[PDB]
C-alpha cells in the first residue's frame, strides 16, 4: 500500500549556503560564513574565537576562511553560540573534532546542542544536526576573556530557551566599537500562547526585547544578517544600512505582536 | 615532606542520616526519607513519584520504605528534584538503575546532575555524588501528570541555578490540599555580590522569594524540613508548626539581607 | 557562483518503510517493524522487550503494533539493539520519551547511540538520527532477565564496533525454541584493510563469523530479514526459507572474502 | 537508634599523594605526578601530551610541574589514560577546565570516565571522581600523532574493560627508545570466576597478559610505578630495576593464577 515517508532533509535558501570570502567588521572581527548566515571570527594574540558556524555543511568552508585569516586549527580556542539550531550551530561537532576549539554555552543551549537539536520545543525532530558537548557552562552576565577581548553573555530566551546575545569591544580607526551579536527574535511557526512545552514563552520574549533594546551596541550583527539589515554581499557597504539594537528590538516586537493577534484569530 | 591532603568525604549531621518509617502527609503523599532530609513519595493508581532522595547512601532505605508502602521498583515511574546537590539528589543514579524511574528536571538541574554535582558554582568539587542523566527537560510552569496527579514546576533560581518548587493537589478528609515542595533559599558560604560565576545571583534570589511567596500553598514542605519548621520525628504533630510559604519566603529574605550586610562588612 | 550542497536525507528502499501487522515468530516473540526491517517485540508477564526499532520515522507504527499486541507505552520495559545505525536504532530516542523503556547496550553501541550515529567510522555524518542515552551498559556474555525470559549478549564487532547478537529461548507447540537475533555482517562501502579508524577490522569480522557460527540457534533472525532469508510478507511461510546461523556466517564470510579481494584489486 | 553510615572518602597511602619534581624518562618524556602515582608529560614542538593524572587532588601540582617544564595551560593538547579509575584519571575533568587539553579514550574508558567511576563493575560507587567527557574515541591499534610523536593504543582489558597500553618512541643519547606505558594487570578484590557483570573476565586477562608480553618495549612504565619496579624517589637510579614487559606480564599472570586458586578455595 503506502510506505511511511522518507526522511526529509533540512533544506534552506541557496544564499544561506553561498560561500563568501572573509568580510572585515572591525580590527579583529570578521564575517567568515556565507552570504546569508553569520559566522564571526574574532582574532586575538592568544587565539581565535568563533561565534556560530551556520549550517552543518559549512565546516570546511569555515576552516578555509580561518586559514585565509592566519588561523590554523590549533589556533581556534573557543566557540560561542547565539542558539543551538541546525542553521547556526550545525558544524560545531565537526569543528571540535578538527580544531582545538572548546564550546562555552548556557545550560539550555548545552542540552539542546548535546541532543543535536532533536526534541525541539517547536520543530520536534525535523531540524537535527550532529550533537556536541559544551566544555564550559556560562551564566547570565558571565564574561569570558580571550587574548584580552572580553565577551559578555546576555540571555535573551525566546527563539530558543537558551538564546544568547554576545557583546564585546573591538576597535576601528583607533576608536572602540561596541559590537552586539544579538540572537534571533523570530518565532517561526511557533505556538505562542498556552504552549505546554514553553508556558512562559510570551513573557520571555517580552523581556528579551527589553534586553536587546539596552545592549551596548555601536554595531549590531545577527545570525541571519537580514534581520539586522546587513548585506554581506555588498562589500564596503555591507553594514551601511544596519539597524540599531533599539530598532531591531522594536521591529521584532511589532512582528511578534502581529503574530500573537493572528494566532488568536487563527 | 608533606603529601597532598586526602580526599574529604561529604559528612553531615547524624539526624540527616537517621532512617524513619513512612510519615503520611496527605492521602497519597508520604515522607520516606530520614529524620532531617525530605524524600516525598506520591502514590497514584498509575505508579509512584519520588521528589528528592536525600543523600547517596539513602537508596536502599528509600526502596525499603517504598516496599512498605506497596511500591515495587517497577512501580516507581518518575523522580523529580528540588535541586541537584548531593544531600537531595544523592541516590538518583542508583535509584534509576534499580527501578523503572525516569528523571524530569530543568536544564540547569540536568547539567549539574549529569556532572554529579562537580564544578559547583560555590562548592567546587567538594560535594560530589554519582552522576545521572535526565530523561525529560522541563520548562518553567510546565506540568507533568502521573496517575491523575498534576505536578507543576516553578523555577526559583538561587541556591542553585536550577532550584525548583514543585506543587500538586492531594486530598485529606475528602478535601483538597495544595502541597508546595519549595526548594532551599539558603546561600551557605556563598559569595553573593559580584560573583563571576553567578553575576545575577542577588536578583534571582529576590525573584525567588517572590515566587515562593505566591505559590499555591495549603501545606509547605522543604528539602531540609527544619527550614519550613517541620519535625518529622514528632509523629502526629510533625507538621503542626509548619510555616506558610509567605513566612518561609520572608524568613529567607531576612536572612539573605543579613548575609548581604555581613558580606559587605567582611 | 555555486552554493554548498543541501543536506541529503538518509533515504531507503520503500519496502524498508512499508508497515506490516505483527507477525508471530514464537509464543511470545513478534516481528512488529516493516516488511524489510526487523523490530522484535518479546512479551512477558512482567513487561515487554523491544529488539531494534528500524528507521527514525517508525516510532508511531511500532507503538501502534505494540497496542495491537496488548502492550501499552507503560508496559515497554527494555530496548535492546543489534547495532546503533539509523536504520535499526532510528526511533530509540522517541520511544524512550513516549514509553517506560530503558536502553541496555554495550559501551561501543552506547557511545554511537549518544552521538546519534554521527562521526561514524565509515559513513561520517551521512547517516544520523536523534541521539539517545543508554541506561545500562552490558558486557560480553552478560544476561538480562525480563519476566522470566533470559537475554544473552554475544559481541560480534565488525559492521559496527558495538554489533551484538541477542539470544533467548521462547516456546512453540510446547517446545523450546532457541532464537538468535544475529547482527549484520555486511561491510557496505567500508575500507577493510589498513583502515586508520578501525585497524583490527578484519580480525574482528573473522572472530564475529565464528561467534555467529556457534550461537544457540533453532531460529535465526537478522536486522535486515533478507540477510537470513526471511520474507516477512509471506505470512505463514515467512520463516520457511530462513538460514541457519552456520549458513548465515558462511555466506557472510564468503562475501567478505570477495570484498577483500576486490579491494586489493581496486 | 543507628544512622546510616557517613560517606567514606577514597583514601590512599601517603606516598601516592607525595609531590615530586619532574623526573626525566627520555628526551621528551617526564614523570610529573607523585612518588607512587605515574603521570607522564610528553613534550613536542606542537604541544604537550599527558598520560594519566593520578588522584583528583593532583591537578594543581600537575600544572605546577608542567609550568616548570615550559608547558602553559594552553600548551597541553591531549590527555590519554591507562584506565578510568579515581587514582589515575582523578583530575581529568579539572585539567580540561583549566587547560586546552582534549581527552582521547576507548569507548569503555569513555563511558566509565563520563560517570566519574560510579557503578564500577567491582567497586560500585566506593571510588568515584569528577566526571569528564572524551573528545575522541579510539579503536584498538589506532594511532594519534602530536608534534611528530606517534602514540599507539593497545587494548588490554581486565583491570577495567577499557584498560589500555600506550606506546611511543622517544630518544635518548641520540638513540630511539620505545616506551611502553602498560596499564594495571591487578584484580584487587575482584570476583574473577562467574562474575555476572564481567562474564569473560578471565579470558580478557589472559589475552591482556599476551598483549603486554609482545609490546614494543625498551622501557616499561606503569600507573603504579611499583608494579614495574620503578622507584621515582631514587633519582638517577629510578628506572634501573625496572621490569621488562615480558617480566611484568609473567609476574601478573602468576599473581592472577594464585588469586584464581585462592578464590576457588575461598
Ligand atoms: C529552523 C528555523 O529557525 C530557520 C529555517 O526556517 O530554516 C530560520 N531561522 C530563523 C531565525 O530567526 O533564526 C527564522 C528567520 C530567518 C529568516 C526567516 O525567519 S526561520
Ligand atoms: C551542601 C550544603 O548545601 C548542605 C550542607 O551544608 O551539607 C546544606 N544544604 C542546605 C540547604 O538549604 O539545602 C543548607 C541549609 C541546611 C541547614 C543549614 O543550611 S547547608
Ligand atoms: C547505512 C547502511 O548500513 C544501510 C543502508 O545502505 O541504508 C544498510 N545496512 C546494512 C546492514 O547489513 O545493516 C547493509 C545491507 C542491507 C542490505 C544491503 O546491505 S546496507
Ligand atoms: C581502586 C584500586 O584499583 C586502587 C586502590 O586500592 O586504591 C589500586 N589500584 C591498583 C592498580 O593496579 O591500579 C591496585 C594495585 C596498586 C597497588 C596494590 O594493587 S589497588
Ligand atoms: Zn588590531
Ligand atoms: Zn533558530
Ligand atoms: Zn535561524
Ligand atoms: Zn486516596
Ligand atoms: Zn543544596
Ligand atoms: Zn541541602
Ligand atoms: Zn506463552
Ligand atoms: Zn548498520
Ligand atoms: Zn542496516
Ligand atoms: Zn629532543
Ligand atoms: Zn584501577
Ligand atoms: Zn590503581
Amino acid at each position: 500500500e503506502v510506505p511511511l515517508p522518507q526522511l526529509r532533509a533540512y533544506t534552506v535558501d541557496a544564499s544561506w549556503l553561498q560561500p563568501m570570502a572573509p568580510l572585515q567588521i572591525a580590527d579583529h572581527t570578521w564575517q567568515i560564513g556565507t552570504e546569508d548566515l553569520t559566522a564571526l571570527l574574532v582574532q586575538t594574540p592568544d587565539g581565535a574565537v568563533l561565534l556560530d558556524g551556520g549550517m552543518p555543511q559549512m565546516a570546511s568552508h569555515l576552516l578555509d576562511n580561518m586559514k585565509a585569516r592566519g588561523v590554523t586549527p590549533r589556533d581556534l580556542r573557543l566557540i560561542l553560540l547565539s542558539h543551538a539550531h541546525a542553521d547556526h550551530a550545525g558544524p560545531v561537532a565537526e569543528l571540535k573534532r578538527r580544531t582545538g576549539a572548546k564550546v562555552a554555552a548556557n545550560a539550555e543551549s548545552a542540552v539542546l546542542l548535546a541532543r543535536g537539536g532533536s526534541d525541539d520545543l517547536h520543530f520536534g525532530d525535523g531540524i537535527t544536526y550532529p550533537p556536541a558537548n559544551a566544555d564550559r557552562i556560562v551564566m547570565d552576565g558571565e564574561v569570558i576573556t580571550v587574548g584580552g577581548i572580553v565577551f559578555t553573555a546576555h540571555f535573551m530566551a525566546g527563539h530558543t530557551p537558551g538564546s544568547t546575545a554576545w557583546t564585546w569591544t573591538d576597535t576601528r580607526n583607533g576608536k572602540p566599537v561596541r559590537i552586539a551579536y544579538a540572537d534571533s527574535l523570530s518565532a517561526p511557526g511557533y505556538q505562542l500562547q498556552g504552549n505546554p512545552r514553553y508556558p512562559h514563552l510570551i513573557e520571555d520574549y517580552r523581556r528579551s526585547f527589553a534586553t536587546v533594546r539596552a545592549l551596548p551596541c555601536d554595531v549590531l550583527l545577527t545570525p541571519h544578517p537580514g534581520a539586522s539589515n546587513w548585506d554581506y554581499a555588498a562589500g564596503a557597504r555591507a553594514g551601511a544600512k544596519a539597524l540599531t539594537c533599539k530598532a531591531y528590538a522594536d521591529a521584532a516586537e511589532q512582528k511578534f505582536d502581529g503574530q500573537l493577534a493572528k494566532e488568536t484569530a487563527g
